[PDB]
């Protein structure tokens, strides 16, 4: 599924990513933005490591989901990665959560250091009523 801006804000919203570990709604949607272009099947393949990357949030396998053809890989979502390409983005929303709750917070993401950080994220969520 490709959201639409507003409809996938006001869906993260419910989902209680507003302010999540100190992360605002807006952030979420430069993330979500970046990774995937707000599409919930992309699965991207890392040539260079034998992991891939999946769903809106383009998740790791090497360390939160399985998938298991990926080397040394933990699953630290409890999650089969297939879980991460529904439609419904509960079960991404969740190990999003799960992967914000370790030291680096969003920085765990380079494309949120690259697109993201420092600038003016406000765009994202204007005239979504949330
Ligand atoms: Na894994």
């Amino acid at each position: 599924k490709v959201f639409e801006r507003c409809e996938l804000a006001r869906t993260l919203k419910r989902l209680g990513m507003d302010g999540y570990r100190g992360i605002s709604l807006a952030n979420w949607m430069c993330l979500a933005k970046w990774e995937s272009g707000y599409n919930t099947r992309a699965a991207n393949y890392n040539a260079g490591d034998r992991s891939t990357d999946y769903g809106i949030f383009q998740i790791n396998s090497r360390y939160w989901c399985n998938d298991g053809k990926t080397p040394g890989a933990v699953n630290a979502c409890h999650l089969s990665c297939s879980a991460l390409l529904q439609d419904n983005i509960a079960d991404a929303v969740a190990c999003a959560k799960r992967v914000v709750r370790d030291p680096q917070g969003i920085r765990a993401w380079v494309a949120w250091r690259n697109r993201c950080q420092n600038r003016d994220v406000r765009q994202y969520v204007q005239g979504c009523g949330v």
